[PDB]
C-alpha cells in the first residue's frame, strides 16, 4: 500500500493539529481501518477511493 510521506509530497495528504493525516482534498479524516499484520496506521479516502500508509 502507498506510503503516506509520498502522498504528503504529491499534495494529496496533510497532517493535522493531532498529527492526523487526512485527505487534504476532503478536508475531512479518513476511516483509520485494523491493521493486524501492518504494525502502523492506514488511512483510506473513500470519497476519493484511494488507500495510504501512516507510520505512527
Amino acid at each position: 500500500m502507498k506510503t503516506t510521506r509520498k502522498g504528503l509530497r504529491d499534495g494529496e495528504l496533510e497532517k493535522d493539529t493531532y498529527g492526523r493525516l487526512t485527505c487534504s482534498e476532503c478536508g475531512e479524516s479518513l476511516k483509520k481501518k485494523n491493521d493486524p499484520d501492518e504494525v502502523f496506521s492506514v488511512r483510506i479516502c473513500a470519497d476519493c477511493g484511494r488507500e495510504w500508509k501512516e507510520l505512527r
